[PDB]
């Protein structure tokens, strides 16, 4: 006997995977599969738009590129455009088919049925289309009826992975250029911010933290400097070398950085507050601004270190030309239980080519 | 036409994957709980660290109510991880009849599945009562509740980590814009409460929300070009020269050279700010003296913002303007400093203004 409820489920699974996928990619695979299995066609395709080179485009199969499609041309070219639902009930008896695919392939396209994608804003973002229904000759009313609801669902999550994205990007870009205010008065760069995340995300990954941590570290690390905006400039813009009444005032942009950044409530201020304040402690303990030791650091702190000499090492600064890899993993076998965390050193040292990669990438 | 469920699922999981805020994610579940299992009820539960019990939030919009995380239904799925199933409410000794007693309603079947998270804890319960059989909740329909369960647990915790990402971007603005904590006297609630305004002022003059948000969140970093500005001008005990001015107001070409390029709408809009937050309609303002709509309506809308905050604030020997005085200046400064049009729709919400500035102190 057949579960009445059967397709309801299926659908609930389907939902479940899509609502915790955060890849574009996959969320189109997913809705595809989905429409498959509801609609009991052998083939589906999602079209959408894209401005820039005025074409629709589709994954064909898992893991392979996006292929272009003439955005006036075909039953997608049309629904596009028209924002009609196309029910073709012989594809072969339609001059809007494109015979090619089918004929290049051993495959035969009888039934086709496409209808439009629409935004919140009503309008048309692509095409949702299922090919040869399986379990009847044609498409029905219902069918139709079916696959607009699919049609409405698909571009909402659509849209919510766009925004997700979106929102990240802009978060990460307002990290970056808000910590580079530091730039008038201090020679540290754009990118020496952001790699310093990205050293220490690999770092975090690596070390086996949540992923939700990976991600904070990345985030929080490019901010351990900030304290520098409320540096005195008699003490930040000193050429060369520091007296020991500068230097204790120096030494209090981890205070400063500590101080912007407290008064959070989000995990990642949280943890930024605490790189700022601990990025210049040491495994030892020699280190500043309290001479913290071992676990008395927190791990972030203890990661932090790690990427921001080794990012300096790797630069050309004054007097002194960029270590190659070489002299830099012999520094920090030397330097390991002293200045850096033994285990987070060891981590660092097996993952040292990514290091370096992404100091040649982003230069 | 078994394809009505389908359909009915199709429609809630469109909405809910909307749906930005967890409050409303909870309802539309339990609504889609209802017409799904065809029950009459239906509740969801959460766990708060910090208190330690579980809430729920009842249609309306009310404040979120406690329940005690030990005894009770809810309260046994949770500590347990077992599902429960009773067919009559009241012969079970776990029920508590009182919410029946306020509401003149009367349980009968209750059905209670646990809640679980990626990482496999315990994070709530699903609860669906009076099945409108009238009769039991069956193998088939604990089977089916289990599906809703994984699918509410995953909308839920998408829902959270994305209040977390929101909450996340916002601190960061405001902490990072009041870096300028050390060498300028400008507040923390003062760099919010400007965002807070032009949100507002935004909203009525009719833009789109999505750009409403933006100028929320890009408006409180117009002054971080100060971070560049030299401590021997920026710290001056005494009041600056000309020459002191002149480099004080390249704050703005500071702020943008911070803010620019960023790939981001938002980044696009605060550098915009950044820059022009001093300019004039008329043309008399700084650093370029750009007039009417040369100037980005973002602009337009920090400018009258900041001003009404500092008219609006104590400072020694100098009170605060009251409502009266406020618009008298506002109305005297129409088509000088500020955008005439943005002025009325300003004024036509001045009140909404006067209670930022009262909660948020
Ligand atoms: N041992 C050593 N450390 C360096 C050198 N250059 C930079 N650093 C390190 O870089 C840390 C801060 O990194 P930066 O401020 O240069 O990004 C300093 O605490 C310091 O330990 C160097 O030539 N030798
Ligand atoms: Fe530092
Ligand atoms: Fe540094
Ligand atoms: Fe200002
Ligand atoms: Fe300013
Ligand atoms: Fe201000």
């Amino acid at each position: 006997y057949q579960d009445p409820e059967r397709k309801l489920k299926i659908l609930l699974d389907y939902s479940s995977k899509i609502a915790n996928e955060k890849d574009l990619r996959n969320v189109l695979l997913f809705l595809t599969d989905l429409a498959k299995e509801i609609m009991e066609a052998d083939r589906a395709s999602i079209f959408l738009y894209d401005d820039q080179k005025k074409t629709l485009w589709t994954i064909v199969a898992h893991g392979v590129d996006r292929i272009e499609i003439d955005a006036d041309k075909g039953i997608a070219g049309y629904v596009f455009r028209t924002g009609e639902i196309l029910n073709i009930p012989d594809a072969y008896k339609d001059p809007r088919f494109d015979r090619d695919i089918d004929k290049r392939t051993g495959y035969r396209t009888r039934t086709i049925l496409a209808v439009p994608l629409f935004d919140r804003k009503q309008n048309i973002i692509g095409v949702f289309q299922v090919i040869n229904k399986l379990t009847n000759s044609v498409f029905t009313e219902e069918d139709i009826e079916l696959l607009r609801h699919i049609s409405l669902y698909a571009s909402s999550t659509i849209e919510n992975a766009i925004l997700y994205e979106k929102l990240k990007k802009a978060h990460e870009d307002v990290i970056y250029r808000l910590s580079h205010a530091t730039k008038f008065k201090d020679p540290e760069t754009q990118n020496h911010i952001i790699r310093v995340g990205l050293y220490a995300e690999i770092l975090a990954r690596e070390a086996g933290l949540d992923e939700e941590d990976v991600e904070l570290v990345k985030l929080a690390a490019p901010m351990h400097d900030i304290g520098k905006v409320g540096i005195p400039d008699r003490v930040l813009l000193k050429p060369g070398k520091l007296n020991d009444e500068e230097w204790e005032i120096m030494k209090k942009h981890t205070i400063y950085g500590y101080e912007i950044l407290k008064g959070g409530d989000s995990r990642l201020l949280q943890i930024a507050a605490d790189i700022a304040i601990e990025h210049h402690e040491r495994w030892d303990g020699t280190g500043y601004p309290f001479g913290k030791k071992g676990e008395e650091i927190s791990i972030y702190g203890r990661m932090t270190s790690i990427s921001d000499v080794f990012d300096a090492l790797t630069s050309d600064r004054p007097y002194k030309k960029a270590w190659d890899m070489d002299r830099t993993v012999r520094f920090f076998k030397e330097q390991k239980g002293k200045h850096f965390d033994p285990f987070l050193t060891d981590i660092f040292l097996k993952n040292i080519d990514q290091m370096f990669s992404i100091k040649r990438e982003l230069r």
